[PDB]
């Protein structure tokens, strides 16, 4: 059960769903278009021998912000982390999906959102996994529409929503593209 | 709320959901398998210095149609745009997802559908974002099953469905893999 | 309509949804975290000239199992098939999605799940399509959390669920990352 434009608007006007800033001209038949922030993480480390999800490696990426008025250039075959300009606050009874946009995929710009869902209870900017699969670099402009948020009704309110100690959540409140915290509570056999 | 095979069939027999041509043998437990068209766009431009989503660049891709009876060869590490053989027409109260198929991913053929959803009100062929992540070229045969359409019920009918001036839709009615129109209404900060 | 943690737990305690082994500490606001098996398929064939989805090519991949206590190393720009440690059994009235996890995408580990949905009626381990889009190899540990299962309610029970002869299903009961069976019932124009 995916929220139509009208119901998305109702969740926003009722204050159940926070989107800051909210621009109503971005609402779409079945989603709301979202915008790109000015914060990027590039994989440009030159000391580590490998990535180990069980280990903390905060230096794996560098935080990069382009000069005001300039794009970040995503190179062919490159993957970076970006972030939404908007801060989202979800209630305990909706879950979102942060998808890409067809216009952007037609240019070879892919938003992966590998994890699929934004969890009930989540509040923060959303970290975007961005790939360029074209043969040419792509100028990414801070502020451009980069994807769309779709909301699904939960069957019932989540018992221990994102942010709760019991969920063990890692990214509640994030203001940028937080480096991975997979090493926390990491398990292996 | 995802439509079962029976309910998909009901939406089709009632005329609420158009799929042209419709082959009932393609309906699946929870989706309908879809087929590949004979139209492909390759990234083979040799004049542009880069991609700028704010700019119109219709020559970024070339339209390629294989000789009747022959496959299009998707090379390792290559991304192209393809298209569904079927033309889909959605009502204002369903949204679809055009996913890949597990058999094809097991060979390294990935349908990205980065944008996720086919919008309430959308009518046209669906443009497929296709990658080969194997070590070998893959022969793509026009007419083969290439993915599957899953339908979700909307919470309520969409107020301004895809195709409406208010939605500002770019691809209503597309018969092939339309080049990107991201430059239209493009915004940036 | 996506199942909350509580409703996921109800489907499990009622015996409608099988997850073997089930670890309740893995349930999340809107999904259940899943774990990686010790079975991997690498694309390391050196005889075939190309991939043809219409043809049987069982030797396209090699099955690889790391030494107990050691990781499988996924190299930059590499795609392999992995598998869930858990065996899932779905009823005829739910469909699942096997997504990645944000912690893992922040390291450049992408679970594609190109096909999106686990079908009503499906029973088996789930085959994971894994890419490394970082600049560094990633040690994948058997037993680590690798993704999350989200469940959606179907509109109604599926008439011919996965596994039925009428659905023509290829992978019912799979215990590992089964090589592709796209050649079965393969169609082309
Ligand atoms: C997901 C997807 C959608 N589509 C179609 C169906 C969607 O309803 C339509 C628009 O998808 P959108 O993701 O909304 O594309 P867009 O926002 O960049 O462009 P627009 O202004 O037109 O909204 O494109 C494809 O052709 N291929 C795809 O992979
Ligand atoms: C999405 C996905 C599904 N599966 C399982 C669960 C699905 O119900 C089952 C079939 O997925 P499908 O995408 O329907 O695969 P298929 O159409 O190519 O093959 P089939 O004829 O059997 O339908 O495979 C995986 O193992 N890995 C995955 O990533
Ligand atoms: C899908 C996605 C989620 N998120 C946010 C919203 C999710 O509710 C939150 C967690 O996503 P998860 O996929 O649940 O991440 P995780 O399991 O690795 O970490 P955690 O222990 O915190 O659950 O991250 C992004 O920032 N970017 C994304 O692409
Ligand atoms: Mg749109
Ligand atoms: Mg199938
Ligand atoms: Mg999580």
């Amino acid at each position: 059960m995916l929220l139509s434009d009208r119901d998305l608007r109702a969740e926003i006007s009722s204050g159940r769903l926070g989107i800051d800033p909210f621009d109503d001209t971005l609402v779409q038949p079945s989603s709301i278009d979202v915008r790109l922030d000015c914060l990027f993480r590039v994989f440009n480390n030159t000391r580590y021998t490998h990535i180990d999800p069980a280990k903390q490696q905060d230096e794996l990426t560098s935080l990069v912000q382009p000069v005001d008025g300039e794009p970040f250039v995503l190179h062919p075959g490159e993957f970076v982390l970006g972030s939404t300009l908007e801060l989202f606050t979800l209630p305990d009874n909706l879950a979102g999906r942060l998808e890409g946009k067809s216009s952007l995929g037609r240019l070879g710009l892919l938003t992966h959102s590998t994890a699929g869902f934004i969890d009930p209870g989540f509040s923060g900017h959303i970290t975007l996994e961005l790939s360029n699969v074209a043969n040419l670099p792509i100028t990414l402009w801070p502020g451009m529409k980069i994807g769309q948020l779709c909301m699904l009704r939960l069957t019932s309110p989540s018992e221990h929503p994102y942010g709760s100690s019991r969920a063990g959540s890692k990214y509640q409140g994030q203001r940028g593209p937080t480096p991975s915290r997979s090493y926390q509570n990491f398990i292996r056999s």
